[PDB]
């Protein structure tokens, strides 16, 4: 584990993280796709060899040595509030257990459910209090990446509020 496990955010695309390991965006089927989804497939294409899994779940496949761990967050356009928000809390949950089985010391992180699976909503404080609610057990170094300013800053102030 992380001598001293925290929380961080970085503004910039996720291909370009710093941890030992990345959490995509993935669709179910293991396509391309677009947004995080599609950044990750230009920098680790081989991690997307049988990474069709279902919503709710997570799976990870190797690019060489690094981990890419395809979480598949709910799209909202689809599910009702209801059910997405418990297959969104349930996707995260799946991606502790792999860091965890791993054994990483960091993770690379976005927000799931947030761009074209959001539904036109903002769903920040939703989707990052599920992946504090899964991580906060997990002694890797979480960075969490996202693309806005002004999420950025939203992002940050709840990590310093707890601390
Ligand atoms: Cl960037
Ligand atoms: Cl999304
Ligand atoms: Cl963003």
């Amino acid at each position: 584990g992380a001598m001293a496990p925290s929380y961080r955010v970085k503004r910039m695309d996720i291909a370009k993280n710093d941890e030992e390991c990345v959490v995509n965006a993935a669709n179910p089927r293991g396509l391309p796709g677009d947004g995080v989804c599609k950044a990750v497939y230009k920098k680790w294409p081989e991690s997307f060899k049988n990474s069709a899994t279902p919503v709710g779940t997570a799976k990870t496949v190797m690019c060489g040595t690094y981990p890419v761990i395809h979480a598949v967050g709910p799209n909202f356009s689809n599910y009702t509030e209801s059910e997405g928000d418990r297959e969104l809390a349930a996707a995260y949950r799946e991606v502790a257990k792999e860091v965890t089985r791993l054994g990483v010391n960091s993770v690379a992180i976005p927000l799931l459910s947030t761009g074209v699976y959001s539904g036109g909503k903002d769903r920040l404080t939703q989707s990052l209090n599920h992946l504090f609610t899964a991580m906060d057990s997990t002694d890797a170094d979480v960075v969490i990446y996202c693309r806005d300013k002004e999420w950025e800053k939203k992002i940050s102030e709840a990590i310093q509020m707890r601390t």
